[PDB]
C-alpha cells in the first residue's frame, strides 16, 4: 500500500521502485491518498496528473539530480501508446551553432523514466489507471538515427524549409505542429515567414515497440 516519497529520490533505482508502486492505482486513489480531489475534466486542470505524480515521486518541494527525465505517456488499457509523444518545443529561429550534443532534445531523451497512465478521453479522470513504469535510454543504434533525425529536421528548419517536413522525415523522432498561434520563421528564399508553432515528437511505433520489449521471448 503506497506512500509519497518523504524525499526526492537519491537514486535511479529509489525512484523507479517508487513509481512501480503507483501500478495499478488510479488517479482518483492516488490523489485520495494525498488528500487531493480530481478533477471531473482535465482540461480545467492542464497539467494535475504531473503535480500528483511529483508529489508521490518524493517531495513536492515547495530528478533534474538524478539525470532522469520523467515523461508520462497515454495508454490503453493493454499498455500501447494512444498517440505521439512529445519531447520539447522546436525552435524555428535562433538555433544555429546548436548541436546534437548541446540539444535539449537528446538531452531530455538522455535517460527517461516512462509512466504509462490510461489517456483515453471517455475514461473519467479519477478512473484511469497508472501502468508500469520503464526507465530507458537509447542505445547506440536508436541514438544514430535519433541524431540522424535531429540533424536532418533541423537542416530543413534552417535551411527555409519547415513546411516541406511531414511525417516521413525522421524514422524514430517527428516534427509536428504544436496542435490559432503563429511563430516566425525562414522561408525558401530566405524570407519571413509566419507558421505554426513545432514540436518535436517520437512516432508512436517508436513509444509502442520500447514498452512492449521484455515482454518477447522465443
Amino acid at each position: 500500500q503506497p506512500r509519497p516519497l518523504l524525499s526526492p529520490p537519491e537514486t535511479e533505482e529509489q525512484l523507479l521502485a517508487q513509481a512501480q508502486q503507483l501500478s495499478g492505482y488510479t488517479l482518483g486513489e492516488l490523489a485520495a491518498l494525498v488528500g487531493l480531489v480530481t478533477p471531473e475534466n482535465l482540461k480545467r486542470d492542464k497539467g494535475w496528473i504531473g503535480v500528483l505524480l511529483e508529489i508521490w515521486l518524493g517531495a513536492s518541494a515547495g530528478f533534474a539530480a538524478l539525470g532522469v527525465e520523467l515523461k508520462t505517456i497515454p495508454v490503453d488499457s493493454l499498455g500501447r501508446p494512444l498517440e505521439t509523444t512529445f519531447v520539447c518545443v522546436a525552435p524555428l529561429t535562433g538555433n544555429s551553432g546548436v548541436t546534437w550534443e548541446t540539444s535539449h532534445v537528446r538531452h531530455k531523451l538522455k535517460r527517461v523514466l516512462w509512466i504509462p497512465v490510461e489517456g483515453e478521453r471517455s475514461i473519467p479522470l479519477a478512473q484511469r489507471r497508472v501502468g508500469s513504469p520503464l526507465l530507458w535510454s537509447p542505445n547506440e543504434e536508436e541514438d544514430r538515427q535519433l541524431r540522424e533525425d535531429w540533424e536532418e529536421l533541423m537542416d530543413m528548419i534552417v535551411l527555409g524549409q519547415v513546411e516541406r517536413i511531414t511525417a516521413r522525415h525522421g524514422e524514430y523522432l517527428q516534427i509536428r505542429p504544436k496542435a490559432k498561434a503563429l511563430t516566425e520563421a525562414i522561408g525558401a528564399r530566405g524570407e519571413r515567414i509566419l507558421t505554426l508553432p513545432r514540436g518535436f515528437y517520437l512516432k508512436k511505433n517508436f513509444t509502442s515497440a520500447l514498452l512492449a520489449r521484455h515482454f518477447l521471448i522465443q
